[PDB]
């Protein structure tokens, strides 16, 4: 658990199935020989992060001190790097970075950087929250993008998918999203970015019935922690 | 860190620990994220290989569990469980250096045998069958276990490895025929007695004729069960 051992921290638990996702994600996109050659990983999924959504939108309780106590218990356990697999908990990146002693990676710029330069226009699969803070707007800006995203009604229903897949059940989650993904399509999106790390688990399986490439948020931050791993000259 | 913390000593191997996350959330009933067990995972997989120290020389991975042991320990984990079953040979001295509680897989996997099934099949490593891990738990509640033959077993092995490779599909094409083997000499369940097995398996059930015993599963709803017993939860 070496920091001289280059261990990645995984501050999950938002929710706690795309914290098991990203656990995959980083054994699928490894290249490793044996058990011995994957990556250190160490997680925190410890979910009673309060709802990250409820406290921008509501007013909520603040997710913030959880996230900071969760952050120094992975960097005082080793973790010489932190990712979040929540895209929603970027609203507090900055200034997790401010007092972060480990290595951080924005899942929101490893999910832009993994975009096809020929899409444009893209559309944009989140919480409301992430939407109405417009994590993704001065970034995608930045790279000359167009994001589309559903309207009133459909983001809505985007927003039901989601909440269902936490609550467990991919079934009706699907059901939800997939006419929000073809009206996506329809109104000329050339890639769609999953914003929301449950949105992969809802999505696995249909890719092909699918028009557009998928940017998958969840394996975007594993490949961006394995370079970053990869680069070191002792590993 | 959160009260009755459950910490898991993983990485071995890593796809295992990933499932078994994934586990804790299927068979733990909750309204929300924040009615999901708390968890802390090692998942740091330069843990020298269980099998190769026991039957092949190979250096301990006790110290290496021991000092992961700890990491957990000193991040709030009040209860530890680890998916390998072939690292419960070193259970019962983790267990005299723990603060922590402990709950081993062998006992939890073991008891979610259905009582009928008196003759069951073991699919495991090498090492959990030479130094008979499951064996005298089995003839206390009056099991007996059936094991591969050794060429059948040889394949059993490549199988776990080939997973651990990554490749689920040749690992598939290996098991499935040792499966069958087994329900042919009479086996009336199969322990899946390596946390790689139930990633082989999945999606196959169905083909196959007698119940598969989940060792990881089974771990999974004992640490549930802990978790819950706690009146301030
Ligand atoms: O847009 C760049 C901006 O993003 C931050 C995090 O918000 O860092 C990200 O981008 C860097 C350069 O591409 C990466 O090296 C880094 O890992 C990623 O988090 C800021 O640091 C940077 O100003
Ligand atoms: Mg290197």
């Amino acid at each position: 658990s070496n920091a001289m051992k280059h261990t990645i921290g995984i501050l999950g638990g938002m929710g706690p199935a795309a914290t098991a996702d990203m656990l995959e994600k980083f054994v699928e996109l490894r290249h490793a020989s044996c058990d011995q050659q994957h990556i250190p990983l160490i997680v925190s999924s410890i979910p009673d992060i309060p709802d990250r959504t409820a406290c921008l939108l509501s007013g909520g309780p603040s997710p913030y001190r959880y996230l900071e106590r969760y952050l120094h218990m992975l960097e005082d356990a080793g973790a010489e790097c932190i990712v979040i697999p929540c895209n929603t908990a970027h609203y507090w990146f900055d200034d997790l970075q401010n007092v972060a002693k480990a290595r951080m990676i924005s899942i929101l710029d490893a999910t832009l950087g993994d975009i096809p330069p020929s899409a444009r226009h893209v559309g944009l699969l989140a919480t409301n929250a992430t939407l109405a803070t417009g994590l993704y707007q001065k970034k995608a800006l930045a790279r000359g993008l167009t994001l589309i995203q559903p309207e009133d009604a459909g983001q809505a229903l985007v927003m039901q998918a989601i909440y269902t897949l936490k609550r467990g059940d991919k079934t009706a989650a699907q059901a939800l999203l997939l006419p929000q993904i073809d009206s996506l399509i329809a109104r000329g999106a050339q890639a769609i970015i999953m914003g929301c790390t449950e949105i992969p688990l809802i999505v696995a399986g249909h890719e092909r019935a699918i028009a557009c490439p998928m940017i998958d948020s969840t394996a975007s931050l594993v490949r961006a922690a394995i370079r970053w791993y990869e680069s070191w000259p002792d590993t």
